[PDB]
């Protein structure tokens, strides 16, 4: 009646890095498989490119306009409950958590283990858990990994659904000819969790009751105009692989080619039978799952945002099916417009030149009308 669901979140992994997208040289089958098993989202959007607003943005499902994070920095004395795990802990399902937390709140319940070592720390690493502390041995991906199998097969126990929260911290650390290898290497040890994750859901006979879900946090550089990191309002920075795969409602897949990462949030509570909060500037994506109404998802303009601290720039812009807009504070304004359909790679600024300078400022005007539009 009501299904178990897995968010798998995989830290700092683009769009582009995943075999479904037509990369050569990962090896992630299993998240393949699931994105022919499921309905993929190849435009998938993270409003703010940042591994911490972003992870907040999908726990309180609120732009970054709305929550504000902070550098590090704990938020918020909870607001934040409000919060999708909270609420299905709080209303019908047995919550559980492994990984990067990412906000440094100072509280979290059920089951857990944030592994809070400096996220990273690569083999072995501090994990704050129930009762205190302790620290454990081998390696983030697979101690996480072997962690959701004990979720699955111990108690997490059958009376209730479970809803299990995975933050896996790979890959988070021409060009560097090689080291685009290890990035890639550490997506493809991610997969051999997923396979032990579903096999093990077969043991205990849910997997046709488990909906699992996968994410990217944020975009990534790799070369591209000489740079790397992340943060700026680029479409390898915001776009994300996200993938749906419901073993009930659709046996078969459909593929979207549409828009954003704040749904997931809503795609989560709306899937436990649960009315989302009135906070939450998200949309569930259910209906394009399921292939029921608004397959054009009716979100025509989007928001994203970055507000920033050190060395250096922040940005805020609005992005549309075939437009791109985004203008940067600290310290100028460098207005910047792309066209999505004929420039994907971004290398053609559209703002001044007489026949575009009207969508620029239709652009600009919904940016104003979506700053405001979230608040507080
Ligand atoms: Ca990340």
């Amino acid at each position: 009646e009501k299904p178990n669901i897995i968010f798998i979140l995989t830290d700092d992994q683009r769009f582009d890095a995943i075999g479904y997208a037509g990369n050569k040289f990962v090896n992630t089958p299993e998240m393949d498989k699931l994105a022919q098993q499921g309905t993929y989202f190849d435009h998938a959007i993270v409003t703010t490119p940042i591994c911490a607003a972003s992870r907040a943005s999908l726990w309180t499902g609120l732009h970054e306009r709305s929550h504000n994070f902070n550098f590090t920095g704990n938020v918020r004395e909870e607001y934040m409950n409000n919060a999708y795990p909270k609420l299905l802990k709080n209303n019908g399902y047995y919550t559980g958590f492994y990984g990067k937390y990412g906000v440094r709140y100072d509280n979290l319940e059920s089951q857990f283990d944030e592994f809070e070592s400096y996220n990273n720390r690569y083999k072995d690493k501090r994990g704050y858990y129930y009762k205190t502390i302790n620290n454990d041995t081998v390696h983030l991906t697979r101690y996480t990994g072997q962690q959701a199998i004990d979720f699955i097969d111990k108690n997490a126990t059958n009376t209730q659904p479970f809803m299990l929260s995975l933050s896996f911290s790979a890959p988070h650390a021409e060009k560097y000819q090689h080291s685009l290898k290890g990035y890639y290497r550490m997506i493809s040890g991610i997969d051999l969790e997923i396979k032990k994750i579903r096999d093990k859901l077969k043991e205990k006979g849910v997997d046709k009751n488990t909906v699992i879900i996968v994410m990217g946090d944020n975009g990534y550089f790799l070369g591209e105009r000489q740079l790397a990191g992340k943060w700026l309002m680029y479409d390898n920075s915001i776009r994300v692989p996200l993938i749906v795969f419901d073993p009930r409602v659709n046996k078969h897949q459909d593929i979207s080619e549409m828009v954003l990462n704040i749904d997931v949030t809503q795609t989560i509570a709306d899937l436990a039978g649960v009315k989302a909060p009135e906070s939450w500037q998200g949309k569930s994506l259910l209906p394009l799952v399921k292939q029921e109404t608004s397959t054009i998802s009716r979100d025509t303009i989007l928001i994203e945002h970055l507000w920033d601290f050190e060395n250096i720039p922040p940005s805020e812009g609005v992005r549309t099916e075939e437009w791109k807009y985004f203008r940067y504070v600290n310290d100028k304004t460098i207005e910047e417009l792309y066209n999505i359909k004929k420039d994907p790679k971004e290398i053609n600024n559209l703002i001044g030149k007489k026949k575009y300078q009207n969508v620029a400022k239709a652009l600009r005007e919904k940016l104003d009308e979506l700053i405001a539009k979230n608040s507080d």
